[PDB]
């Protein structure tokens, strides 16, 4: 009854993640001045270039050059030796107003609570009791390995590190009546951009001793564990110079690491009226409320919308066999306890607050007691 | 024990799908001349602009202006009145060689069968017996609604239609020992860009009578079915002018419409050495082979890779309770029947053939008897 499951994560300097962080720096800059900004900011990154493309209608006055360059500086791309420099890169802007046809169909002359969804689409929330934060262990560990690399880069412990990294964790699980229990780490991958001088053996030793052993409990590592550390052999070229990045190309890293399900929408660069983000956050909040409320050990929630319509078109629950209550009964508890209109989710989850850049690396879920991570006390 | 499930699809002129089709037009143009081209072509679209960004190492001589404009012409964006015109748009190119550090770690001086995965990552395959093609009914119907809009646009039936469209289908299902059986269509959304002259009532009537009734069997539609037809009320501005598009932002439309699982990787613009595409195609082939072989009614397959390593790091099977065989026994049948190294998948699935633009609208799976849709006869 044991099985393997694999999740990945990427670091703050992975080029896709650069784009998510910049898109959310732009969103936060707008929301600091105009809580009702309509923002749909995509970012593209390639050698020497950040391009902003999309639609923003806002009363804010935002200095895009400053906002983009400060985000890149924070990530750590500050010199041509590293492949990218916030001081000297090109910042190109192709931003227009929100389509008036979308505005009139979504929010023009609507009561806030009765604002339409900003698009159609489907969204999922997931929670699992295998960790306190109700996240899969594979993705938590993958994120923490990237965070550890950034910590050792920033504290000068491993000064050959650059910001672009990827990690991947395969866990052997057992099943218990549809719940899952981690047993051991079967395989770890780490790839991280590095300077021209450090040798492979020095990097592999440091990644095992100072990264993996610092993050992963010894009880999960044994003589069988497989390590793929700098498996390409050389990763000097990195960041956007090694690989073009785009906003919304890490949607599985952003959510559950492959567990549960995904409706396809990207989070970063979008205000609350874009249900791709707000309804996925609300669905996480529902799922985590069901698990912390003791109604199931793990659960998947689907919701869906039509553009211009406030109430969800569908709400669905899958409990993997981990509840005494039927999925019908759980769906009735959800409908009695939650209002998933976007103009209500914004109030419950405080989604005009400019905290979005903080969500755009290391996953949107399972961290920092954001509002969607604080369970609602359920009445039934 | 009934439940709702929702999937969406988008049309050929949805701005994200424009980008996927251009990325794959570029890939095909390279493969026509150099079957071993290394291609990683991202496309971005906004008003008046197609930008290509990424990495290509190829012996081909490709006219990017011609390839991009021909793809946009095929989609139907041929006049400023429609919001985009292949004849007059800007085509910008930011394409460099493949990173030499990736090349040396993946494929340089490797036997083809023993080429390394072109990246780490995780990928899933899915199949379900609810349709002959082993796809979920929700996503099949959503795709066919977009195809019907394009057909009636191209045959001049509904000359007010433009290429940008979205559809969404919610089906009520029953469960039968982990298999799922569609009962009825609960809700349909259609949004499609249109000309300045046609009125809402004319469009809603046509969408119901000439689109929905042409596609969806009457046995699924009843007095309760909910229709959201042009729910925004106005969609004259569309294509990249209404919404920026990027390659790899429709990964759930490309796969199973939310069913099964997704590892996060985009398909379009990538040659076979990028396991995001080749291993997802191979995992579909495995899943469909298990269902057509009578071993399960539905099944999810996970695989994962490390950059530079040929064999998968993990392979996993979830049969939703729909097999007499254990998931362990199914995994042993998979391992005895399939070799999921990328340099073997390329031979089994013929992945140097320039047919990729054909995959880049209406889903990659369940259509046209591509190699990954032809089940393998299993020995066990
Ligand atoms: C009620 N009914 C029948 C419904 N059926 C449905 O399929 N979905 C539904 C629809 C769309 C998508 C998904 N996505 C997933 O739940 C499947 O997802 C994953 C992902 C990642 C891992 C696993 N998974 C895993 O979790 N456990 C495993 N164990 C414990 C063996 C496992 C083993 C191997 C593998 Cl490859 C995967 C495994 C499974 C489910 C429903 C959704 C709703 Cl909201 C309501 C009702 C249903
Ligand atoms: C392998 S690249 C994707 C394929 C690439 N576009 C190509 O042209 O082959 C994806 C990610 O892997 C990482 N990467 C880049 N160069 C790498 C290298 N030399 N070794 C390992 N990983 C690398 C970076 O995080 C990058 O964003
Ligand atoms: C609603 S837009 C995403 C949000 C948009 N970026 C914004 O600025 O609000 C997503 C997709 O919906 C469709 N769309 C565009 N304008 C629309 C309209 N007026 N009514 C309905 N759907 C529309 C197009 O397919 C577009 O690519």
């Amino acid at each position: 009854g044991t099985f393997l499951f694999t999740s990945e994560s990427v670091g703050e300097g992975h080029p896709d993640k650069i784009c998510d962080q910049i898109s959310d720096a732009v969103l936060d800059a707008h929301l600091q001045q105009d809580p009702d900004a309509k923002v749909a900011c995509e970012t593209v990154a390639k050698t020497g270039m950040i391009l902003l493309a999309g639609e923003i209608t806002s009363r804010a006055a935002v200095d895009y050059q400053k906002v983009v360059r400060e985000a890149v500086k924070h990530i750590g791309y500050d010199d041509s030796s590293k492949g990218f420099d916030y001081k000297t890169c090109n910042v190109l802007v192709a931003l227009e107003q929100q389509s008036p046809d979308i505005a009139q169909g979504v929010h023009l002359d609507r009561n806030e609570e009765d604002i339409g969804a900003g698009d159609q689409g489907l969204m999922f929330g997931y929670a699992t009791d295998e960790t306190e934060e109700c996240m899969p262990l594979t993705i938590v560990l993958a994120h923490k390995l990237n965070a550890k690399l950034a910590e050792l880069r920033r504290n000068g412990t491993l000064p050959w590190l650059r910001p672009d990294s990827k990690t991947q964790v395969t866990v052997q699980y057992m099943q218990d009546r549809g719940a899952v229990l981690p047993i051991r780490v079967h395989t770890i991958v780490i790839s991280v951009q590095h300077d021209e001088e450090v040798c492979l053996d020095e990097m592999r030793d440091a990644l095992k001793e100072k990264v993996i052993k610092a993050v992963v409990p010894a009880k999960y590592l044994d003589e069988d564990t497989i390590y793929h550390l700098q498996p390409s052999g050389r990763f000097v070229i990195g960041g956007p110079q090694g690989d073009a990045g785009l906003t919304g190309r890490k949607i599985i890293v952003d959510t559950y690491g492959g567990w549960g399900a995904h409706g396809g929408g990207a989070f970063s660069g979008k205000d609350y009226t874009k249900v791709d983000r707000s309804a996925a956050y609300a669905a996480r909040w529902v799922a985590k409320s069901l698990v912390k409320g003791g109604l199931c050990r793990r659960v998947l929630v689907q919701v869906s919308y039509a553009i211009g319509v406030s109430h969800p078109l569908s709400i669905s629950i899958f409990h993997y066999g981990t509840s005494q209550k039927s999925e019908r009964e759980l769906l009735e508890i959800v409908k009695k306890n939650f209002d998933l209109r976007p103009g209500v989710i914004v109030r419950d989850l405080d989604l005009k607050k400019p905290i979005y850049q903080r969500t755009a690396a290391y996953g949107h879920f399972g961290r920092d007691s954001f509002p969607w991570e604080v369970p609602k006390k359920l009445k039934y």
